């Protein structure tokens, strides 16, 4: 039982998606973080609309970007999002489409993480599920990043402007990190995924704007 988990072992993560070129990271976030829920509480694992989230959302930009929480509480007033299968994704702002039909999950609503505290979202990654992060993925480091446990003293923890998903955490080589998954296709990082350091003073900002949905 060593200090480690990965949801990807227990099937409660989806595929890697790519996002493509609309600002819909935060769209993916939030379906991650409720497809992780989605499995707890019924035991199926499937894909949900992130589409649903940028037509709908409209506390958000669409491509323009948005909040999970803002998502979270959307699926929660709508009661339901659809899954992808019955809201596919195109990759632009369209008008709500959303189908009651399609409905596969909602939520009672989210908790957010209290700003900076990494051990509130390794605690809640541990016994709730996936949690969606906001991070600083400016630097041209983050982008070319291929293996190891990433961590680069300029990420600006104050300069949040991407939305991913947090799978996990454990230790590479004496390394805590945080297993993250992306939203920028399996060809990105390492098959879509990103060792983030931990317990480094809170780099890239990864726990200045963390939530999950409640189901
Ligand atoms: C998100 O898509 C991340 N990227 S990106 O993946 O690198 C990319 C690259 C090229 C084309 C599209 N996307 C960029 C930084 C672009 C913006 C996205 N970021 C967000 O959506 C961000 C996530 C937060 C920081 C967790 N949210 C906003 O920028 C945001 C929040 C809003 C609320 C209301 C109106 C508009 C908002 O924008």
């Amino acid at each position: 039982a060593p200090d480690s988990v990965d949801y990807r072992k227990k099937g409660y993560v989806t595929p890697v998606k790519n996002q493509g070129q609309c600002g819909s990271c935060w769209a993916f976030s939030s379906v991650g973080a409720l497809e992780g829920q989605l499995k707890k509480k019924t035991g199926k694992l499937l894909n949900l609309s992130p589409q649903n989230l940028v037509d709908c959302v409209s506390e958000n930009d669409g491509c323009g970007g948005g909040y999970m929480t803002n998502a979270f509480q959307y699926v929660q007033k709508n009661r339901g999002i659809d899954s992808e299968d019955a809201y596919p994704y195109v990759g632009q702002e369209e008008s709500c489409m959303y189908n009651p039909t399609g409905k596969a999950a909602k939520c009672r609503g989210y908790r957010e993480i209290p700003e900076g505290n990494e051990k509130a979202l390794k605690r809640a990654v541990a016994r709730v599920g996936p949690v969606s992060v906001a991070i600083d993925a400016s630097l041209t480091s983050f982008q070319f990043y291929s293996k190891g446990v990433y961590y680069d003293e300029s990420c600006n923890s104050d300069n949040l402007n991407h939305a991913v998903l947090a799978v996990g955490y454990g230790i590479q080589k004496g390394n805590k990190h945080w297993i993250i998954k992306n939203s920028w296709g399996e060809n990105w990082g390492n098959k879509g995924y990103i060792l983030m350091a931990r317990n480094k003073n809170n780099a890239c900002g990864i726990a200045n704007l963390a939530s999950f949905p409640k189901m």
